[PDB]
């Protein structure tokens, strides 16, 4: 009864991308059941807006109790910032993965220098309307979160202001890719399994992977409503242990063929396994005359990366997401300063539960010693010191503060 979950049921949402792997694998390989969570429903969300709506509603209303999220969605939902004032407190419990994301660009931009560092192509992009009849058009999957941040960082590092120099919009992924085929979309912030299809089907090329923009960067996370977690503490830790074991399992190369087979199944991603076999080996055809990537360390990682533990949710990473939100002037009234950002993080990030769950499960040797992963370094040399986010913001060339 000590480890017995208060309830064996929970509804967790996911989006059909590699970031969802730990949830799918924990369920399909019996890791959730091992700890008593035999009633986990891994529910596919139609899109990010729908996932947001479903967690706001909650399972009792026909929605979800938590799930996979781009950052800082849990924080924004907790503060009612993206729910029209409906504050639904949530807890960030674990990071699901790092990498497995990238930026794609249309073929018409090849030989223009639109690669990892777009500095030399800045003027080309900025004057696209006069030369090509329209503003450079790029898209993400939901505003103010991960993909938006990745493409914005990429543009801004090369001298392109994502708010004034281009048309950065939120567009469905299928509509976005179709746009690239039609010659109306110039680039988009995506992730696996999308890159493979884009390059193999000559829809475009890969300007760069997020693994190149910020090696081992924080990515998507598991977050559950605070009311559910507060009511079911034992069940919450059981879920964490199941996820941790699944992450460890996924990172063993020997299990990746099965991982790919399972997630690509009809009842999940529903896509040909061939489009994910390469990424899970760290293999990517970049195109545009650039060398292909062949490095396991540059593909998706779920348990351990080159810096620290992937799963442990470092508060310094929540801090970067809120600091970058401030950089772009997002939620000007709700998050007006870094102090407010830290207060939100202390209410949302529950790294303490991750530590507790890891300890009980026997993973003490993998627990990071600090809540900070230290100074972070981006591909353009900019560094983020969690101890001084103000200095990070001031070191950036393009920003709204
Ligand atoms: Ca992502």
């Amino acid at each position: 009864p000590e480890m017995m979950p208060e309830t064996a049921n929970i509804k967790l949402g996911y989006i059909p991308i590699v970031e969802a792997a730990p949830l799918i694998i924990a369920q399909e390989k019996g890791f959730f059941a091992k700890y008593g969570m035999t009633g986990v429903e891994v529910s596919k969300q139609a899109n990010w807006a729908s996932a947001r709506d479903n967690v706001t509603i909650g399972s009792q209303g026909g929605g979800i109790d938590g799930g996979q999220w781009q950052m800082p969605m849990p924080h924004l939902i907790t503060e009612g910032i993206i729910t029209n004032g409906n504050k639904v407190p949530m807890y960030v419990l674990a990071q699901l993965i790092t990498q497995g994301n990238g930026i794609a660009v249309a073929p018409m931009h090849e030989g223009k220098g639109v690669n990892l560092d777009i500095t030399k192509a800045a003027d080309y992009i900025k004057g696209f309307n006069k030369t090509n009849g329209r503003k450079f058009k790029a898209a993400h999957t939901f505003p103010n979160v991960n993909q938006d941040f990745w493409i914005r960082y990429w543009f801004a590092a090369g001298g392109v202001d994502p708010d004034t120099d281009i048309d950065l919009l939120a567009v469905p992924p299928a509509e976005t890719v179709q746009g690239m085929r039609n010659g109306t979309m110039d680039a988009f912030s995506t992730g696996d399994p999308w890159p493979y299809r884009i390059v193999t089907e000559n829809i475009g090329y890969m300007a760069g992977l997020t693994a190149q923009i910020w090696p081992y960067h924080p990515e998507e996370y598991l977050a559950i409503r605070a009311d559910w977690v507060d009511k079911n503490p034992k069940a919450t830790k059981a879920l964490l242990k199941g996820i941790m074991e699944a992450q460890q399992w996924i990172d063993d190369p020997k299990n990746r063929p099965e991982v790919v087979q399972i997630v690509s199944g009809r009842n999940y991603f529903n896509v040909p396994t061939t489009i994910l076999e390469s990424p899970f080996k760290g293999q990517y055809t970049m195109g545009d005359g650039q060398p292909a990537i062949d490095d396991f360390q540059k593909g998706p990682l779920y348990w351990k990366d080159g810096i620290g533990n992937v799963s442990y949710p470092y508060k310094s990473h929540d801090l970067w997401f809120l600091t970058e939100s401030i950089r772009w002037g997002f939620h000007k009234n709700a998050i007006p300063d870094l102090d407010t950002a830290q207060k939100i993080i202390d209410k949302v990030n529950r790294e303490d539960l991750w530590r507790e769950a890891a300890t009980e499960a026997g993973f003490t040797a993998d627990i990071p010693s600090s809540t900070s992963r230290g100074v972070e370094t981006f591909f353009d040399g900019i560094t983020f010191d969690p101890a001084n986010p103000s200095a990070y913001l001031q070191s950036l060339a393009i920003k709204k503060v």
